[PDB]
């Protein structure tokens, strides 16, 4: 059975695009994502079916369509269907950080640190570059971190929940999947920056150490709770910065002890309270956690080379050009 739509390439001119063996594979209160497999080129896709009032646009196709980086999943093409639906066309890919650490995690086994170096530097530098135009994903999770397992290339996807953050103009507080949930989005936060992917970032890094989630909160104010388990109570100040007295508990007891310690560096400087002290994508790049990956000799578990890791455009670099020197190593 081969579907034949009028599909407009992700130069608004439509074509027409033919698909077959679509079968479901996701599922929100938005709609169904499904798998489906091109008919010219046989390439695999994931086609996002939401349903869309015809009075106003969609924010997360106008975001898609702004979007092009090696870490970010591609909109091949979007179009219309039926009650109106708005389906998004992506490439395909198969595995996830989360079905990577939940593997490990089942047979007692942590993630090697090079995998966690790999993940987090893409991942850092696909938030540089939606960073880099005022858009916030708000739902950084391991869940939308996709994987080639051959090439350890990382994609992130899902912009269901992003949003260009205009200053002035409120957001929505209760947003971000719960674990990876800035506090400041907790404490009612309407005038939160970019900063709250980067503290979900940190939770994705210190959950690939720790073999599990860091903050396991059983509700959306429980989660503050779990937070201040590790980083103590915030002072006054911390309180004022994002909008059950306890100690913090000391960050090298937080890890396993042969955790590397510039891991648990990198994340004391992501997991802040106050949202300004918290590195920024760019920054957390050039930390010296990654430098292995700059190391012209570096190599991927399997003999291949690494992505290419350093073909930063000037849009990434925009944040702080003078860090290009730590970023472009020598030999790239
Ligand atoms: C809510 C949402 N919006 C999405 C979107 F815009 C694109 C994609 C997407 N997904 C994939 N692959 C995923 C590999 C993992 N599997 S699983 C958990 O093993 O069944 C789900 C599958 O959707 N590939 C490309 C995409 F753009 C996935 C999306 N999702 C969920 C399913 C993560």
């Amino acid at each position: 059975k081969v579907t034949t739509v009028v599909a407009t390439p992700g130069p608004d001119r439509p074509q027409e695009v033919s698909y077959t063996d679509t079968k479901v594979i996701g599922n929100g209160s938005f709609g169904v994502v499904y798998q489906a497999k091109l008919c010219d080129s046989g390439e695999l896709v994931a086609i996002k079916k939401v349903l869309q009032d015809k009075r106003f646009k969609n924010r997360e196709l106008q975001i898609m369509r702004k979007l092009d980086h090696c870490n970010i999943v591609r909109l091949r093409y979007f179009f219309y269907s039926s009650e109106v639906y708005l389906n998004l066309v992506l490439d395909y890919v198969p595995e996830t950080v989360y079905r990577v650490a939940r593997h490990y995690s089942r047979a007692k086994q942590t993630l090697p640190v090079i995998y966690v170096k790999l993940y987090m530097y893409q991942l850092f530098r696909s938030l540089a570059y939606i960073h880099s135009f005022g858009i916030c994903h708000r739902d950084i999770k391991p869940q939308n971190l996709l994987l080639d397992p051959d090439t350890a290339v990382l994609k992130l996807c899902d912009f269901g929940s992003a949003k260009q953050l205009v200053r002035g103009e409120p957001n929505v507080s209760y947003i971000c999947s719960r674990y990876y949930r800035a506090p400041e989005l907790i404490f009612g936060a309407t005038d939160y920056t970019s900063s709250i992917d980067v503290w979900s970032a940190g939770c994705v890094l210190a959950e690939l150490l720790l073999g599990q989630p860091i903050f396991p909160g059983d509700s959306g104010v429980d989660q503050l709770v779990e937070i201040i388990k590790v980083l103590g109570t915030p002072t006054r100040e911390q309180i004022r910065e994002m909008n059950p007295q306890i100690k913090a508990h000391p960050w090298t007891k937080v890890f396993r002890p042969r955790t590397p310690p510039e891991a648990i560096a990198l994340c004391s400087r992501l997991l802040e309270y106050t949202p300004t002290a918290r590195l920024t994508p760019l920054e957390a790049c050039a930390h010296s956690f990654f430098d292995e990956l700059r190391d012209p000799n570096v190599k991927l578990p399997n003999g291949r080379d690494t992505p290419a890791l350093f073909n930063f455009t000037t849009q990434e670099l925009s944040s702080n050009p003078p860090l290009a020197t730590i970023l472009i190593p020598p030999h790239a």
